[PDB]
This record gives structure tokens, sequence and C-alpha cells, in this order.
């Protein structure tokens, strides 16, 4: 149910996480959260925008019109798997996400059974680079083989030797703290505790969780978290109900990144933090296209009269999607300027949609050769034969970035390390301190 | 492709592993290995066997009859998958299995979404215990928490506090291998090397893993394998390939148990190992129906004339499925009973079939009173409302055994420990040593 549409020639389904993961009580009858803006509305909305400037452009696909049938995933393996089978059930070429690891391996394992080619933009599980299993996975970021090596460096940087450990429950914190350790050993790196948490859990487990890295101290000070933001929110909520402030050194994986709604109220007991982020430049374009929208004239997507409601805290009389949660009626002028924060990962979602693009060009002069548009050769399209052009492609990126892939599907990349800490002014932002590129870690130690 | 019918009212699809796995580079096109005789044609014969049973039964489903739609799982998630798919596509009214725990999860993230009840018989996973993520999900046997904790309780036995872990890379060896680590660390218990392997896995990748266990010698000579049976074969196959014989004392799960297919071929360096089973009484009443089958008169069975020529070394002359690996032909009137051993967990395999039965009853007695067969309230027949049922259902087993589920769809059970030694003969076999049940730990000491 709601679904975004946008018809043309070759249609490109994508999944994005529009609303947050269902409660544990409800994940049976499959009821997801709250609307989500950086991971849903922005991906949304930078997918159809792509779209109109791929479909305006005379040298990409001339004279061939990309659609696309966008579902939300609410980051969930069980709502993600249900709304695959709606993709099989005009074809899809392919599949753009879904956003975590857990649930990119159900949807893989199901797209696969037809043939369709896979492209994500924020999976880095190191899984996922078994061609034997997923065939027809490839993606525009790097796995964690480099990230796990980048935050060993950053431990034995400082001489950290003694360290704890906590991932999220889940493929993706999992498979990264494997690796993490098995460095450990190699490295003579000790690890005081160990424990791991889904992400929905209670505040009891968080309360738990807390108690026990505590009961670890004063040796045991430094915190690797291979964890999701929602993760570290909810160990960051458990440090406010129990009242300790600077008791831990938290260094976090991707998950946490630049990333402001993770830490969002919770400043204090997050500053000091050091952090991972794939280097991905924010995208000029999108912030043109995206804060010049309107409640009025947006109309292909859907779960915009949503988002509106709940991002300026206001209720549409008589909608049907009219939230009950606030009373004052929205205007319908505000401002998406304000508290305006791009998707960290913006950049990604991009290239995985023109890897597809380009996917469909170099088969096009291969099958359709001196034609205009598809000829029979392309109709329909063979997803074990885009499968192929697809790994076999290679393009400059919307801002300036090398994008191919190699034989496991796996694409190059490096990191920016990150430190949040307390401005000259009133204001906590995270500050650019560092980066990590082929074993080189670049740190300026006089900024920390 | 291949499927095993019988129709009747009610229809219970099941999925058995006819075939082995998929070698690690036919995965993507899904061609299974060669027939199996415990784990598939006994269990698709012990299918209908029980089915003629019930529905000629006048007490459990008076006027009734069950039917089933037998599916190949080839223990793997990729094809029961597509299998599954099948099932979706008179509808099912729950499935049987399948059986590894990978597996299991896989079909019932998928059955779930389309309120179908699944039981397994060998499937132990702990992880399958949340019913918040498997509600539908329920099965005969009890989960691993118990014999994590009797492999423990059989280290503290003889003294040992340096071993070795290893275990089969899947949900099943690894839920079972962390809450071993997890009980070992309470007790003081070293882990000397830890390592993982698929079972599908090339013999170099055992060879590295015999060696990198050898080089932990002589202080580290216990090995503790959470491994599947073929994990098992693959290891003893290293230990051939090198030359090595008795270094290691092998403690393995319930995937070895007293199973003649793992050890066929390696009784020397497999002599002196100790192993898990759950107990399960031999079924009596299998063995007179199964021996009597003939390869003239059996076809309800697909699988058969392939099973027949490889059981027997012999080919079936103008067949379709004829082999091309033997040359001389099928008398048809060989006698199945030359090597023959019953399935270890055979007795499960029927159990899980009358908890498919008493399911159906107490749903019949409720929602259809005083009526003798199907009424408009079972028609069709509810998947929500059937798994209440089944959850609140209670009997006494083929072999006399006690049968219910808790809360969490788990079965109480116990284990038998078995010791693999050279009798009086010239001839290996598993001798029944011990027991374990509710924390106690009785084993022979003169026995060993
Ligand atoms: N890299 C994480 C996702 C990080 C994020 O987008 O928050 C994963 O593959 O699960
Ligand atoms: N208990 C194992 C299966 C053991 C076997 O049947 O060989 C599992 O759940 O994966
Ligand atoms: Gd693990
Ligand atoms: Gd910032
Ligand atoms: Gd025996």
């Amino acid at each position: 149910r709601s679904v975004a549409r946008m018809d043309g020639d070759v249609i490109i389904g994508a999944l994005f996480s529009v609303h947050h993961q269902p409660p544990a009580e409800k994940v049976p009858e499959r009821k997801c959260g709250e609307i989500r803006e950086q991971y849903g509305i922005q991906r949304v909305e930078a997918m159809f925008h792509t779209l109109d400037k791929i479909n305006a452009d005379p040298v990409l696909l001339p004279n061939i019109t990309l659609g696309s049938e966008i579902r939300d995933s609410c980051w969930h393996s069980s709502v993600a798997l249900e709304q695959s089978i709606e993709f099989i059930r005009k074809p899809i070429a392919g599949v753009i996400g879904p956003g975590s690891s857990s649930v990119a391996i159900q949807v893989q394992n199901l797209l696969q059974l037809f043939d369709i080619p896979q492209i994500a933009y924020s999976a880095t599980s190191i899984d996922l680079s078994d061609k034997t299993l997923y065939k027809y996975f490839l993606r525009v970021v790097p796995s964690d083989t480099l990230q796990a090596r980048a935050m060993l460096d950053i431990v034995k940087r400082y001489n950290w030797t003694y360290v704890s450990a906590v991932h999220t429950e889940g493929n993706y914190g999992e498979s990264g703290m494997d690796a993490f350790k098995e460095l450990a050993a190699q490295e003579g790196l000790c690890i005081a505790h160990s424990d791991k948490i889904y992400s929905n859990a209670g505040e009891k487990s968080f309360d738990r969780l807390l108690r026990k890295l505590r009961e670890r101290l004063p040796k045991a000070r430094v915190v690797v978290c291979f964890c999701e933001g929602m993760t570290v929110r909810g160990l960051l909520s458990a440090m406010r109900r129990l009242g300790v402030v600077g008791e831990f050194s938290l260094i976090g994986s991707d998950g946490w990144a630049d990333r402001d709604e993770v830490i969002e109220g919770y400043e204090v007991e997050a500053n000091g933090g050091i952090t991972i982020k794939l280097q991905s430049p924010e995208v000029r374009s999108f912030d043109d296209y995206f804060l010049k929208l309107r409640l009025d004239t947006n109309t292909r997507n859907p779960w915009f009269p949503e988002f509106w409601q709940h991002r300026f805290q206001c209720r549409l009389p008589g909608h049907l999607l009219e939230n009950p949660n606030f009373k004052k009626v929205c205007t319908g002028n505000e401002s998406l300027e304000e508290n305006y924060v791009q998707d960290s990962k913006m950049g990604f979602v991009i290239n995985a949609i023109y890897a597809m693009a380009h996917g469909l060009q170099n088969m096009h002069h291969a099958l359709c050769p001196g034609h205009v548009g598809l000829c029979d050769a392309m109709k329909p399209i063979d997803g074990r034969k885009l499968l192929d052009f697809l790994i076999k492609s290679s393009f400059v990126g919307v801002s300036g970035e090398e994008v191919w892939f190699d034989e496991k599907g796996d694409a190059p990349g490096r990191y920016d390390i990150m430190n949040l800490q307390y401005t000259e002014a009133n204001r906590y932002d995270y500050v650019h301190v560092g980066t990590w590129h082929e074993g080189v870690l670049n740190i300026d130690d006089y900024k920390i």
C-alpha cells in the first residue's frame, strides 16, 4: 500500500525507508513507525529528480524514458519482503536498495530467482561480496573490509589497548565486528566487554547494556560501535536516564556518520565522539530541487502530505492522512529550509540510479545498434544480460567521483573521520578532522 | 519440478532434502546434488505412510482426508525458497519442515506473510524461539539452549580446560556456538582455536581448517563441533588426505548423532568420538512399510526410480531418469534390507505430522461442533486460528512420547550421548553410553 509511480518505457523499482521499523510487538501485523525525511522523503524525491534529468538528457538514453515504482521498506526484512513480492506479481528492470544489509540479503534472496539486478547505496556488508550466493547484487559503495581496518588504525593511533565492543543485531553489525575482532586478534588488542542488541529493543535492554559497559570501567573507556544510528541513539538515551556523562570514548561506524538525527536532543552525552563516514560530497543540485517543493504542486509523491504535517507540526483538515497529534492547521507556505540537513548518503543514492542508466545504455549499444529506441532485442529486457553490462560499466558520478565495479560487484571508496565537538559558538557539530584511503590514516591532531 | 502429490480435503505441504545441496558453482542455476535416502526418500515415504494411517483411523479426523504436496529443498535456502513460492502461487494448510535452521528461517520469512503455520522436526536453533519474528513457527524438538548446556557438562566431566571450537557456517552452528562460548566464559573455560566453514566448501578449505587445528596441538586436543554431518565428514576427509589419526577428541552436536552416512568410509579417523543425539526411539512401524516397497508398485513417489538405481547401482533402460554411471540393468527384485539404517530423526518426522493432524482436530471440535466433516467455518481453513490450536495441542507420540508446545512453539526433549568405538567384532558402531535430562548428565564411565 501507498506506492510512488512514474510511467515510462523502462521501469526501475526502488526501496526506501519511508518510515521507521515496526515496534517489536507490531512486526507480525507489519505496521510501520513514523515518517522519515533523510532516509525516506529525500530519497524518494532524489529518485524522481534524477529521472527527470536523465529523461531530459540527450546523450544518456536518447529516446528512452525511465519510469519508476518506489516502495516503502520501513527498514525491515519482513515489510521489504512483502513489497518485493509486489515487484514480481510493465515488468521491473532492476531494484535500487534497500538500505540495511540484512534487509538487502532478504530482497536479494528473492530477486535473484527472477533474474533482476539489484544495486545498493548503503549496504556495506562483506557477506554481499560473495557472488555464488548473491550473483545479482552490486553496489556503488565498498564493503566493510576497509572500514574495520580503518577503525583499528584509529585505536592504534591513540594507543588504546583495552576497548569494549558493541554492535547492532543483524548481518551488518555482526559481519563488521567479526572482521574487527579478527584484526584485533592479530594486533594483540584485547576486547574487554562484548555485546549486541537490536535497534528497536526496549529501553530496559539498553539500561542493561549500558550497565554492563560501566562495570568494566575505568580501564575500559573506549567503546567501538559498529552500530546503526538508532542503536547509538538508544545508548545515548540510556546515558540520560541514568545520569552519566563523558564516561566513554565512542567510536562508531558509518551507521553514525555525520547524521544529525542520531544525536538530536542528546548532544551532551554524545560530545567527544569520533565517527566514520563514506566520502560523499553533499549534492549541490538536490538542495535546489527539494527546497522548492510545495504541498500543492507535489503530487507524484504520495507520502508527501503525511510528511508535510509531521515536518511542521500541523494537520491537514479533512485529509485522509490527517495527523491527530497536532491541532493547528497547515498554512501550506512553510519553508523546508528551516532545520534542513541533506541526507549524508544522498550522493550514493544518485549514482546508484546512474549506474542503472548507463547499464541500459551499454546494453542498447550492443543489442540494439544503430536503433533509436528499444528494439526486438530489448523487448523484454533480459536481466541476466543486464547484469553483465552493469558490472562492465564505468562513469563520472553526479559530483565528479569515479564509479566502476569489480568482479564482486563492489565499488571503490574512502572514508572521512569525524569528531563531534562544541564549536566556538553555542552549537555542537561534526568537524572534518581526517581521512582514510588505502591503508593510509591521516588524522589532524590539533583539531581534536 | 518433480513434486510428490496426494489429493484429499486438507492438503499439508512438506519440504524434505531429497538431494544434497548444489555445489558452490551451481547455486545460481540451482542444480541439486545426488539422491538421498535417510534425509530424502525415507522422509517422503514416512509422509505418505503416516497419512494412510491417519486417513484410516476412525478417531483422528473422522471423515476428513489429509492430502499432501511434497517438495524438494535440496537443503538450501535458495531452492527451498523457490519451492515455497509454488506453495503460494486446493490451498495449503501448513508446512512440515524444512530441515536446516537457516533454511527454516528463510521459508518462515515467507510463509508468515500468508498466515501458514510451519512445524519443523530437525530445526533446533534458539533464534526460532523468538515469536515476534517467527510467529507462525513451532517444532516437536527443543531448542539448543539445552544441547549447548549438555556439551559443556561433558567437557567439565573429563576436566578438559583447553578446547578448540568449530561450527558450520549458518544460523545453526553459529547460534549454537555463541550459546556455548557464553557458558564457557562463565565457567572459566578457555577457547583455544576458533573457526567456521560451510558444508560444501572445497577440500582445500578443509585442508586449511585441519591445519589450523593441528597447530594448536598438543595442548588443544579436544574439539567441539556444533557442526552438520557433511561438515564433520569433510573434516574426516581432510584427516585422510593428510595422514593424521587419533590426534583429536571430537565432540559433535546432533548434526552428527548416530548417523552412519557421516562416518561411512572414514571409521578409522572417526573412532573415539563422542556425539549428541535427540532421544528418539527407532520407529518399529516404518521398517515394515519401507522394506516392503517395490519399484513396480510405488508410483506416488516420483523420485523413487532415481533412488532405486543409485540404491543398488544399476540403471533403468529407456527410462527418463536413466542413470549414466552404472551399466548393469536393474532386476527389480533387489532387497532394500541390505545395508538398511533408519533415519535417526524418523520419530520426529512422524510426530510433526500428527501435530498437524490434532491441530485440525481441535479446530474442528471448536469451529464445526457436531458436524461430521468440514463445515462453513473451516472453508477455507484460517491459518491464524490454526496457529492457536496447534500451540494448544498435546498428544501421545507414535512411539509413546509426550508431545506439547509452550508459548514459544518449542517442545520438551532430552539427549542420548553416543560413543563411536570398535566393538568386539570387526565393526565400528555408535554405542549408547549416557543421557542428559534437565541439567542431569549421567555418563557410564566403564563403557567408554
Ligand atoms: N552500512 C549499513 C547502513 C548504514 C546506514 O545507512 O545507516 C548497512 O549496510 O547496514
Ligand atoms: N539441528 C540442525 C540439523 C541437524 C540435522 O538434521 O542434521 C539444524 O537445526 O540445523
Ligand atoms: Gd557471530
Ligand atoms: Gd553540520
Ligand atoms: Gd548402529
